């Protein structure tokens, strides 16, 4: 019926209107591309997340083990943000940050601001006042089961470090969404991350899928990324893409993977083909010829964002 469709779309814009635009969806949806975004590195990530990269003034949350990718994916992210003009800040309590690293991927690690706070409050706190200031384009908070409340670190009952996370998430929400700010939360599958699950605007699960060879040597793993939670554009898409020993998320990997999922480049054999012009014989020459042609990097880029969302 007709009179069923005019009562489900006043009901979906009441529920819009009450609780905020993302609210409820439908998983087939198109996304509302906002002005600007925080690119991740991948181009299948960018589209997994449905706006072509991470929300601004949200809180973000990455989790997953122990050597899946995620502080990869944050740094990526950072790199974006400062390549696009931000100011970055990585508050630190795991004390694990790889600088050479961080810059052979693209971060400008010389500009990064880096706390490395004495308790857990003490973390957020920063976050806060850094968030606050109104200078920040993203801060990363390196991680959540390494924010030790400070009665714990003093040996003085357990449960509060939940109710830490809470508090200061209902802080620092307001401040984010003011400043324009984007924070991203690592998380570590082993937390104070029932509350995060909540206030988080996107939640990424992030594991390494395969590793990848040359010859006999790994030079890399396949990543997955899923979209578990995504208020922005509809949820649980998923992303591949390749994190490279020593390099960081494969650009031009993602590129050619996004490229012949969207019909833009074409399979005649193990080769590769963009618009009758050849990329390169199997998955590796045709990832090289991306690195050492920036331009037809950019081309393919260009119009794969076109041909749907952004
Ligand atoms: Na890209
Ligand atoms: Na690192």
């Amino acid at each position: 019926t007709p009179d069923r469709e005019k009562a489900l779309e006043l009901a979906v814009a009441q529920i819009e209107k009450s609780y905020g635009k993302g609210s409820v969806m439908r998983l087939g949806d198109e996304a509302r591309q906002p002005i600007s975004v925080i690119p991740t590195g991948s181009i299948a990530l960018d589209v997994a997340l449905g706006i072509g990269g991470l929300p601004r003034g949200r809180v973000i949350e990455i989790y997953g083990p122990e050597s899946s990718g995620k502080t990869t994916v944050a740094l990526h992210a950072v790199a974006n943000a400062q390549a696009a003009g931000g100011v970055a800040a990585f508050i630190d309590a795991e004390h694990a940050l790889d600088p050479d690293y961080a810059k052979k991927l693209g971060v400008d690690t010389d500009s990064l601001l880096v706390s490395q706070p004495d308790t857990g409050e003490q973390a957020l706190e920063i976050a806060d006042m850094l968030i606050r200031s109104g200078a920040l384009d993203i801060v990363v908070i390196d991680s959540v089961a390494a924010l030790v409340p400070r009665a714990e670190l003093e040996g003085e009952h357990v449960g509060l470090q939940a109710r830490l996370m809470s508090q200061a998430l209902r802080k620092m929400t307001g401040a984010l969404n003011n400043s324009g700010t984007t924070a991203i939360f690592i998380n570590q599958l082993r937390t104070g991350g029932k509350a995060l699950k909540f206030y988080a605007s996107v939640r990424m699960d992030v594991r390494r899928v395969e590793t990848l060879k040359d010859g006999t040597n790994a030079v890399g793993n396949r990543t997955r990324v899923k979209v578990v939670k995504n208020k922005c554009s509809p949820p649980f898409k998923q992303a591949e893409f390749d994190i490279l020993y020593g390099k960081g998320i494969s650009r031009e990997g993602s590129l050619i993977d996004m490229g012949v999922d969207q019909g833009l480049i074409r399979k005649s054999g193990a080769w590769f083909t963009y618009e009758g012009e050849q990329l390169g014989q199997g998955k590796e020459n045709a990832r090289n010829f991306l690195v050492e042609n920036a331009d037809v990097a950019d081309e393919i880029e260009k119009k794969i964002k076109e041909k749907l969302g952004i």
